[PDB]
């Protein structure tokens, strides 16, 4: 015949620096980077229609945001290498809003200020994983066929500012502030054995509290290790757990037996990542509709700068946008913010603050110059996949919000066969929060980043059903504005590496505690050596561990059965005295561990003061044994 699609699944590692750069998403410039948990990937799912095609390029990263400098780099680079098979229409980046990622990946101040500016070895990480985790799908692609399904989680989330949610009066479905809907997108390959799938879920990744300082994805990140690890089976799986309108959901309190909730963010992390995955793999088992039909997509900059709203979607009335503020540890330090300005003088001008109607102005975002402290081009982009059609939003919609405009959007293109409409937020830019009119004016956290104002969520409403409309009537989307390059002129007030020298009387790689004798299943074992800075090499797809397998005994060939990306190892670093540090590594081991003798052994990076030259350095402890049955 034969099938439909054509589908093309990648992984590529963009975890950033894991000692001393302040993560993103806490705004804390006391939470800096010391070590990993696991790593930080991006998953790519190329679709091709094989009747055409006609290609559609997603990718879900596990960061915080992807914010308006990646996604112009990641399509300049596409365009360099790949020129005419991508650009801006077919190519849609999404974040997982995990919290305990390095920062200092956008180029707008706001989205900085904790981390002291722009972290350049970070930024070009992540570009560069994105695009090799593309470079990956399109090499692997193969005949298939697409399911979509979808189900109901009840237990994993909770809403985070109901008060404001119940100012909606059309609720009927969300209730108790949940949305729980999950949906699934499954990737059957010619054998119909499940390749990959993408799980949209909303809820915040943020189970590691900003107490953490351990590079980690989270739960999300934890349900798509677990699938593509502990659950398939199949090599190489790929499973990406992404967003939706989640502006205003937590993670659920995790009250299972034998927890105080609280007691253990990695337990909560793994739980909460749990009961996603549970829901995901139902809806995938159940293949509920076979996706048929055209690939499509549609994709827009639009300045939001004095943007008219017609009045079919405000109060009644024609309305603007304002430009951008923020309503109502620096301290303190915070020498960026000092040369942003930093903070004030208002009063903001008369106009902006009546247009912000309830909001208290803390920050005039909009009007700082040279450049705004927030993005004022925003991107705009639909995918049809079949009778889905999947939305890209740059910005944590509210429940409420992103299900109006879903509302909205599957109304203007059930004509032209849509029956499913994913929202998909923190999608190729950042900016801030998106509430509705009624949500707005009650000003909890939500509301008050609510940049452009009380007409925010009726803007992207808006702009997403007139996208709908382009694509059901066929025809172009209005021309797109020019987003901002604001590469030339980025401030950093990080310090880096000066130099790195091993303990005294020691050299790198030495051993500072050796494994005991012996373990048993469930026990941690923790070794630690003298290393060098881990800012001085990402070890971009390899590693600063691994744990060694060397057999029952003998004596037999070395088989590494654990990197730092698994979650049974932890990788920290911290500085001892003025220029030497130490590397410390624990392997919980988990049942199903054979029985014998194994090592670990570490890999680092040290820089030369006089020299600048970085080089590679390592270590390997004496064997332990694993005691136990089987
Ligand atoms: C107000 C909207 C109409 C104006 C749009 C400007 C037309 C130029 C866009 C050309 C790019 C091709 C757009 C996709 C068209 C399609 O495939 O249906
Ligand atoms: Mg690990
Ligand atoms: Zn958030």
């Amino acid at each position: 015949d034969d099938l439909p699609y054509r589908f093309g699944l990648g992984k590529a590692d963009i975890t950033g620096e894991a000692a001393e750069v302040g993560m993103m998403g806490y705004s804390s410039l006391e939470q800096k980077t010391a070590g990993i948990h696991m790593r930080q990937w991006a998953r790519a799912f190329v679709i091709e229609e094989a009747a055409s095609g006609r290609r559609l390029v997603y990718v879900n990263t596990d960061l915080g945001m992807i914010f308006q400098a990646v996604h112009l780099k990641v399509l300049a680079r596409l365009k360099a290498k790949y020129p005419g098979v991508y650009d801006e229409n077919n190519v849609m980046l999404a974040a997982t809003h995990t919290h305990s990622g390095p920062g200092g990946f956008s180029h707008y101040a706001m989205y900085n200020l904790s981390v002291l500016g722009f972290q350049e070895k970070t930024f070009n990480a992540i570009v560069d994983g994105i695009v090799r985790s593309i470079e990956r799908a399109q090499a692997r692609l193969q005949p298939g066929r697409l399911f979509y399904g979808s189900g109901e989680l009840r237990n994993a989330s909770r809403n985070r500012s109901l008060l404001s949610h119940l100012k909606n009066p059309d609720i009927a479905g969300y209730e108790d502030g949940i949305d729980p809907q999950m949906s699934v997108l499954s990737f059957v390959d010619a054998n119909g054995e499940l390749a990959g799938a993408i799980s949209w879920f909303p809820v915040h990744s943020t189970s590691m509290t900003n107490a953490n300082h351990l590079i980690s994805p989270d739960n999300k990140g934890y349900a798509s290790y677990h699938w593509e690890h502990d659950v398939s089976r199949k090599s190489g799986f790929v499973a990406a757990f992404a967003q939706t309108n989640a502006g205003n959901l937590s993670p659920n309190l995790n009250l299972k037996p034998g927890s105080g909730p609280f007691d253990n963010e990695f337990d909560n992390t793994r739980e909460i990542g749990l009961r996603q995955f549970a829901k995901a793999y139902e809806i995938a088992g159940q293949a509920q509709e076979e996706v048929l039909g055209e690939l499509d997509s549609r994709f827009r900059f639009v300045d939001f700068t004095r943007l008219p709203i017609r009045p079919e979607f405000t109060d009644g009335q024609p309305r603007q946008l304002c430009t951008a503020a923020i309503g109502t540890l620096e301290e303190g330090n915070n020498p960026f913010l000092s040369a942003l300005g930093g903070l004030l003088t208002g009063v903001p001008p008369q106009e902006l603050v009546q247009c912000q109607a309830e909001k208290t102005i803390l920050a005039d975002t909009g009007n700082k110059k040279p450049y705004p402290w927030t993005p004022t081009v925003l991107p705009i982009q639909m995918f049809r996949i079949g009778q889905l059609e999947l939305l890209g939003a740059p910005a944590e919609f509210t429940v409420m919000a992103g299900v109006r405009i879903r509302r909205a959007v599957q109304a203007a293109s059930e004509a032209a066969g849509i029956r499913h409409v994913v929202f998909n937020g923190y999608a190729n830019a950042y900016a801030s929060y998106v509430t509705t009119r009624e949500e707005y004016a009650a000003q909890e956290y939500e509301g008050g980043s609510t940049l452009y104002g009380p007409w925010t969520q009726a803007a992207y409403q808006q702009l997403f059903v007139d996208m709908a409309v382009a694509l059901r009537e066929r025809l172009p989307v209005e021309t797109s504005a020019i987003a901002p390059d604001l590469s030339c002129c980025q401030m950093n007030f990080q310090t880096g590496v000066v130099a790195d020298d091993p303990y005294i009387g020691k050299s790198f790689g030495d051993v500072l505690q050796q494994p005991r004798e012996s373990y048993r299943i469930g026990d941690k074992v923790t070794v630690a050596f003298v290393t060098g800075h881990p800012k001085n090499d990402l070890r971009t797809e390899k590693t600063f561990l691994e744990v060694v397998n060397i057999g029952k005994d003998g004596k037999q060939t070395p088989v590494t059965v654990a990197t730092d990306n698994d979650w049974d190892t932890q990788y920290r670093w911290e500085r001892v005295g003025i220029s030497a540090s130490k590397a410390t590594i624990s392997w919980s081991i988990p049942p199903g561990t054979e029985p014998g003798h194994y090592y670990i052994r570490h890999y680092g990076n040290a820089k030369n003061f006089w020299t600048q030259k970085i080089s590679e350095i390592g270590g390997s402890t004496r064997s332990f044994e694993v005691l136990g049955t089987t």
